[PDB]
């Protein structure tokens, strides 16, 4: 649960992402894959990537970063009223991709890391607080659907 002022911060931060969605999406995925190499094994289409240089050169990885962040941005713009948008993603990630909730924690922290890396000094303490709460809400509502499905 976020206040109106917290949502305003979230959507202000998101404007930084929307100026370069592919560059942010690429870096989020690279941070996820290099920090937590077990996550790469869930992607049949990226498991061939052995080095970060190959990851950086991969246009398909940048494409997938765009898909991921476009979906997250659509959810965030709902300011918590995201049941219809979140349900299919929860279902696909539990039943088809088999993504443990832990990996959603990993990517949440990676988003925070990338924002500080690309906007040093321009991602303030209030903005970090609001973004973190928004990603926690997203993860918590996914977790509820995972529990319904019995997925661990
Ligand atoms: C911010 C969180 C994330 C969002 C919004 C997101 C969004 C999406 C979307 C929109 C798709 C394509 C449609 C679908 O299959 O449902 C996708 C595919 C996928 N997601 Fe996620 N995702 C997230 C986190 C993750 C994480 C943490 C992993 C694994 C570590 C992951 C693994 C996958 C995989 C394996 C695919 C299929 C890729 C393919 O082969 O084309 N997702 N995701």
């Amino acid at each position: 649960g976020l206040s109106d002022g917290e949502w305003q911060q979230v959507l202000n931060v998101w404007g930084k992402v929307e100026a370069d969605i592919a560059g942010h999406g690429q870096e989020v995925l690279i941070r996820l894959f290099t920090g937590h190499p077990e996550t790469l094994e869930k992607f049949d289409k990226f498991k061939h990537l052995k080095t970060e240089a190959e990851m950086k050169a991969s246009e398909d990885l940048k494409k997938h970063g765009t898909v991921v962040l476009t979906a997250l941005g659509g959810i965030l713009k709902k300011k918590g009223h995201h049941e219809a948008e979140l349900k299919p993603l929860a279902q696909s990630h539990a039943t088809k991709h088999k993504i443990p909730i832990k990996y959603l924690e990993f990517i949440s922290d990676a988003i925070i890391h990338v924002l500080h890396s690309k906007h040093p000094g321009d991602f303030g303490a209030d903005a970090q607080g609001a973004m973190t709460k928004a990603l926690e809400l997203f993860r918590n509502d996914i977790a509820a659907k995972y529990k319904e499905l019995g997925f661990q």
